[PDB]
DNA sequence: CCGCA
């Protein structure tokens, strides 16, 4: 034929995985623009999701929020279809500081920035496997929303392949700096008349020795300010993206959409409100705000088709899909733990009462508690009563110890971070489950009862005096979670037991 | 987490 996806795994999709994919993969061909996986944490996802890549047979976007998990996602990939197209577009600067400006302490910061050639290698790999073959799935940063070159220009300029995404031919060169020259002066007069007169010299200056540089030698540093002159698009014009570098029948799967779309919308406000301070001063110009990243408004209007993957989904996701896609069921069996409310009087007493009974059974106790000095107030308050405990602010290691056993509680207060999916914690438990918060939030909740959800024994505790209506909807959710999951165990003659793993030196 | 010497 041409190319296309072939899965490898030492297992078939169980669990409810096949129920999802059927309702995945038939959505995508159904025509459907966004689709939501509502999968439980400790269930298929990656196994679910890659079954729906190498079916629908599509060049896929992986968008994860943290890089790590970007890392584990392509890993897998890139041994799940050890045979196809993997990429890993991420950012790739060991280290970057913006050119900015702090008004008040009259503070220019320059840019500062040390590139990485090994991811920078991936990158093109990226973009370059993308036009190759049309078999492909890149694990991405949120940097795929960050101004690239536009596409046409970069295989309309090749060879073998382009060695820089924003490569400007010459022709270009010449009418573009005529442009940059013609806003500086109209920028110039406009500031310059407006009294600004200090302001006007910043940019003059700037401006003219970058100008110089460029006619001199072809670039010149900090030129990505002048990138959208340099593409002769009219000033407004939405970057083009490493989106626009794959086909239009491509597919997007946000992972963590509840973290992740919501960072991919935030970046360009951040952006603008920087480059806005720099161009009201004089270290740039207007169009420098024309070099940006995508609008959510602009990234939503270049989708194709789109899965939101998320245990607990957020609000933009199930507003813009046909319901969800649950995957509750586990291939272990495991159910979501069994949620107890008790009364905060004298709690730090109780909480003591119950870890001992953890130890004894040779079980593990997570704590979370919603301050940082409530914590330390734990920690030794459990010392008090001699019981080996840890705390969180290497440290892979102080969490490799717990299942070890040389701590048996960890306190902690986001335990929301990964790292935290021990098997052998059996009881995880909420401190001022009812005190309003973010990490008291209905989603928030429904993920620290997940860290429950690994051991066959878990259950977790929710210290309050009152129920909340956050609390409440975790709690009838994780029910309702369980519930179904029960029945399932009935019918296929499961019994849960806590998923075997170690730990490596 | 992002960023065209």
């Amino acid at each position: 034929v041409e190319g296309r996806f072939q899965l490898v795994a030492p297992y078939e999709p169980q669990g409810d995985q096949p129920q999802a994919i059927a309702k995945l993969v038939d959505g995508l061909r159904r025509g459907v623009k966004h689709q939501t996986l509502l999968g439980a944490t400790g269930t298929g996802k990656t196994f679910t999701i890659s079954n729906v890549i190498a079916q629908v047979n599509k060049p896929t976007l992986v968008i994860a929020h943290n890089k790590t998990l970007a890392g584990q996602l392509y890993s897998e990939l890139k041994e799940f279809f050890p045979h196809n197209a993997v990429e890993y577009f991420v950012s790739y600067y060991d280290y970057y500081q913006p050119e900015a400006y702090v008004p008040q302490t009259d503070t220019y910061i320059e840019k500062d920035a040390k590139i990485n050639d090994e991811i920078d290698k991936l990158r093109h790999s990226a973009t370059s496997a993308l036009f190759e073959r049309r078999d492909v799935i890149i694990v991405a940063s949120v940097s795929c929303i960050y101004g690239l070159g536009s596409p046409e220009e970069y295989r309309e300029l090749v060879v073998i392949f382009p060695a820089s995404h924003f490569v400007t031919r010459e022709e270009k060169m010449r009418l573009a700096i005529q442009n940059i020259e013609q806003e500086l002066e109209e920028r110039l007069a406009e500031l310059r008349a407006q009294g600004k007169l200090l302001e006007a010299q910043r940019l003059e200056q700037r401006t003219r020795y970058d100008l110089e540089m460029m006619r001199e030698m072809g670039f010149c540093s900090g030129i990505e300010n002048y990138s959208r002159h340099l593409a002769l698009r009219p000033p407004g014009s939405t970057p083009y993206t490493l989106l626009d570098y794959f086909p239009d029948d491509f597919l997007i799967i946000v992972d963590e959409s509840h973290v992740t779309l919501p960072q991919l919308r935030g970046m360009y406000n951040g952006d603008r409100a920087r480059k806005q301070v720099l161009v009201d001063h004089g270290f740039r110009l207007p169009s420098a705000l024309d070099n940006r990243p995508l609008t959510f408004e602009e990234f939503e209007q270049k989708i194709n088709q789109i899965i939101y993957v998320s245990a607990t989904p957020g609000p933009y996701e199930l507003e813009h899909s046909p319901g969800v896609v649950e995957q509750i069921i586990r291939p272990t069996g495991l159910l979501d733990p069994t949620i107890d409310v008790r009364p905060t009087k004298g709690q730090i007493d109780d909480l003591i009462g119950e870890i001992r009974e953890r130890v004894e059974r040779n079980e593990r106790t997570l704590v979370t508690t919603l301050t940082k000095k409530m914590a330390e107030d734990l920690t030794d308050y459990l010392k008090e009563a001699g019981i080996k405990v840890a705390y969180l602010h290497e440290r892979i290691e102080i969490i490799r110890d717990l299942r070890l056993g040389k701590y048996d509680v960890l306190v902690g207060i986001n335990l929301l971070r990964e790292g935290l999916d021990i098997p052998e914690v059996s009881l995880v438990a909420i401190l001022d489950a009812d005190k309003e918060g973010f990490l008291r939030s209905e989603r928030s909740l429904i993920q620290t009862i997940g860290r429950a959800a690994r051991n066959a024994n878990g259950h977790v505790i929710m210290y309050a005096d009152t129920i909340t209506k956050s609390m409440e909807i975790a709690i009838q959710e994780t029910k309702r979670r369980r519930a179904i999951q029960e029945e399932y165990n009935r019918k296929h003659g499961i019994v849960p037991r806590t998923v075997k793993k170690e730990i490596r030196d």
